[PDB]
């Protein structure tokens, strides 16, 4: 194999304008329990859907981006009103 790299901080992104962007959602050991997977961005539901039934990922893309891109981004996997379950938080910038 080729030698990899890796850079941390990485939960902040640039982001080009026009660019399509592909979120991946994923659930890893309980996704089988969560009906419902939701992208929240900037602490409001962006886009949502069912989840996959045999699938532990569930991938929103989202493109071309614009200025109403920038912002943070969240998967909460839910079922019903009582259980929901949130991911780390990312940002994106998208730049003219």
């Amino acid at each position: 194999s080729l030698p990899d790299i890796t850079i941390f901080p990485n939960s902040s992104l640039m982001i080009s304008q026009g660019t399509f962007v592909t979120v991946v959602c994923s659930y890893s050991d309980k996704h089988d329990l969560y009906n419902m997977v939701r992208l929240e961005k900037d602490g409001s539901t962006f886009m949502e859907k069912s989840t996959e039934p045999y699938k532990t990922e569930d991938e929103f893309e989202i493109g071309p981006v614009n200025e109403t891109i920038t912002g943070h981004y969240s998967c909460i996997y839910s079922k019903g009103i009582t259980w929901s379950e949130r991911s780390k938080t990312l940002e994106l910038k998208v730049i003219k």
